[PDB]
C-alpha cells in the first residue's frame, strides 16, 4: 500500500539525450537512430528572438555550424532540417541505444514523466499532467530546453512533449515530437500567456478511489447523484465536465472498491461545498487532479514494464 | 522555474535490478559485481515466518535451491552467505553494467529515490524521506521486497535502502545494504509498530525558502526569534528541534533570497500559530518536509550528474 508521485523508470530515454549546440546556445537534444531532435529556436540570436524568421535562419546555416555531443564523443551533422517547431539533424552514427519508440501527442487530462536535462545530462525525473490550457506546470531552469517528456507502454516509449519555454506565470509549454505546440504558443519571445485553468474532475475522482483503497473513507456518504446534477454543481467551482466515457473509464476501480461512480460523485460534490475542514486525503489538504485511472490501477494493483 | 518531487534518473540502478527465487518465493535482487543482494526472508516459507530461525534455514540450502534471472539469462550461483538481514549470493559472472557504487546509511530527515520493482523488472520511480521513526512513507505491493533506494553523487550511485516489508499502519521499513535494520524492527512476522512520528523542521525551512525563490512570499514577516523561543513552539507542534548545525545547513538558501534563518522561523512559528488560512504554499495546503536543504538547491540552482 501507500500512494506516491511516482515517475516511469527513465534508463530507456537517458540513453538517448545528447547536448546540441549552435552559437553560443546549447541545449538538449533526443537522439534516435541517426537523427538528433532538438527546439529550433537553438538556431535564433538575440537579434532575432522578438520575431524570427526560421527559414532565414535556417538557410544561413552549414552541418557544421551544428555541435552535437553524446557525453564525450562528438557526432558528425550530416544534414538538418525543419519540422515544423523542431529541427531534426541527421548525424553520421544511429544511436545503439535506440528503444523500441513512437511519437504520440497526448491530450489535456494525461500525465506523463519528465525528465529534466542540462547540458545534455539527465538531472531528475518528475510526473506532471498536461494541463487543460495545455500548459505543464514543470520544474525547469535555464538549459532544460529540449528535455521530453514520455509513457512507457510495455516495452515501448511513447515520447510525447519536448521542452521549449516558460511562460512569465511560471508554467511551462512546448511541442509533441512533430513539433506542433501544444496550446496557442508560438516560438518566439513574445508575450504570452495561458488561458483560464480548469480541474481535472475524472482525475479527482480516480485519486478519491486511490484513497479509499488505501484506508482513507471519511469523506464518502451513501448519496448517490446524476451526470447533470453533478456537472451543475462542477461548473460552478471550475472543474471540467464529467462524461459518460469518463465514468466508463473508472469502472476498475469501482469495481475494485464497489462505490459506483455516481456515488463518489456525490462524495466530490459534498467537498466542493463544504471544503476538508482541516482533513486530509491520502496526506494532502487539496484534491488533488493529477493522477489518471491508469496511473491510480498501475500503483493500486502492480503493473511492470519490459 | 517551478518545484517537483523530482527523484534521481533511474538507469544506472535498473541495470542492476534481478529477480530471485527460491523455492515458491520471488521478490527483487541487486546484482553488482559477481554478487546479488537480496532480503534473507526470501528463505522463509509460511511455517518459518513467525520465528525463523535463519542460520538452520541457510544451512539446509544449497546453491541450486536459488533461481537468480537477469531478465532472461540464468545467472549460475556458486555461493551464498549471510550479512545480518541480507542474503548474499555469489554469482558466476559480474555484472557487466555495475556503475560506480558505494554502500552509505542514512539519517532521519535525509531523503533518496526508490526504484519500485517486480519480478526483477522495475516499475517506477519516486522520492522519499527516512522518518524521524525509521520508517519510509513507501508506495509498495506485493512482490516489491529487495526494491532498493539510492542517491546519486556525481557519477556515483550511493545505495541506502532496500526494501523488507510493510508495518501495519502502511509505513515501510527496511535495511541498510549492510543488512543493518533501520529503526527497531526485525525480519518476522511478528506484530511491529512504529514510534510516534515527528515534522522534519529543517526541511520545512528549505521548503519555505523554496516558496520564497517561486515568488511565494505572503507569509513572510519582518519580526525575527531565536533559536531558543522558535524550539519552545516547536516542541509543542511535534516538530524536530531546530540545531544551529541546520541553520549552517540553510546558509546558501538565506544567502541567495536575503531572508535570515531565524527570520524564516518568526514566519514558521507565525504558519504553526495560525495556521494556512485557506492560502497555498507552493501548491500545497500543509507545511511540507520531504525536501532537504540540498534537494532545494539542486532544483532552485541546477546540478546535474554524470
Ligand atoms: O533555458 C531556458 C529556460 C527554460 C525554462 O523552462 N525556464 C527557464 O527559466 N529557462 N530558456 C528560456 C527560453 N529560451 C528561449 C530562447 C529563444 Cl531564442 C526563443 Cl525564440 C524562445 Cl521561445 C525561448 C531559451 C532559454
Ligand atoms: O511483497 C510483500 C510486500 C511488501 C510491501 O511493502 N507491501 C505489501 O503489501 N507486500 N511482502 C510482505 C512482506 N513479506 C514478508 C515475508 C516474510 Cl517470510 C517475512 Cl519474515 C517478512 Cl518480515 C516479510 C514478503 C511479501
Amino acid at each position: 500500500s501507500g500512494f506516491r508521485k511516482m515517475a516511469f523508470p527513465s534508463g530507456k530515454v537517458e540513453g538517448c539525450m545528447v547536448q546540441v549546440t549552435c552559437g553560443t546556445t546549447t541545449l538538449n537534444g533526443l537522439w534516435l537512430d541517426d537523427v538528433v531532435y532538438c527546439p529550433r529556436h537553438v538556431i535564433c540570436t538575440s537579434e532575432d528572438m522578438l520575431n524570427p524568421n526560421y527559414e532565414d535562419l535556417l538557410i544561413r546555416k552549414s552541418n557544421h555550424n551544428f555541435l552535437v555531443q553524446a557525453g564525450n564523443v562528438q557526432l558528425r551533422v550530416i544534414g538538418h532540417s525543419m519540422q515544423n517547431c523542431v529541427l531534426k539533424l541527421k548525424v553520421d552514427t544511429a544511436n545503439p541505444k535506440t528503444p523500441k519508440y513512437k511519437f504520440v501527442r497526448i491530450q489535456p487530462g494525461q500525465t506523463f514523466s519528465v525528465l529534466a536535462c542540462y547540458n545534455g545530462s539527465p538531472s531528475g525525473v518528475y510526473q506532471c499532467a498536461m494541463r487543460p490550457n495545455f500548459t505543464i506546470k514543470g520544474s525547469f531552469l535555464n538549459g532544460s530546453c529540449g528535455s521530453v517528456g514520455f509513457n512507457i507502454d510495455y516495452d515501448c516509449v511513447s515520447f510525447c512533449y519536448m521542452h521549449h519555454m516558460e511562460l512569465p506565470t511560471g508554467v511551462h509549454a512546448g511541442t509533441d515530437l512533430e513539433g506542433n505546440f501544444y496550446g496557442p504558443f508560438v516560438d518566439r519571445q513574445t508575450a504570452q500567456a495561458a488561458g483560464t485553468d480548469t480541474t481535472i474532475t475524472v482525475n479527482v475522482l480516480a485519486w478519491l478511489y486511490a484513497a479509499v483503497i488505501n484506508g482513507d473513507r471519511w469523506f464518502l456518504n451513501r448519496f448517490t447523484t446524476t451526470l447533470n446534477d453533478f456537472n451543475l454543481v462542477a461548473m460552478k467551482y471550475n472543474y471540467e465536465p464529467l462524461t459518460q466515457d469518463h465514468v466508463d473509464i473508472l469502472g476498475p476501480l469501482s469495481a475494485q472498491t464497489g462505490i459506483a461512480v455516481l456515488d463518489m460523485c456525490a462524495s466530490l460534490k459534498e467537498l466542493l461545498q463544504n471544503g476538508m475542514n482541516g482533513r486530509t486525503i491520502l496526506g494532502s489538504a487539496l484534491l488533488e487532479d493529477e493522477f489518471t485511472p491508469f496511473d491510480v490501477v498501475r500503483q493500486c494493483s502492480g503493473v511492470t514494464f519490459q
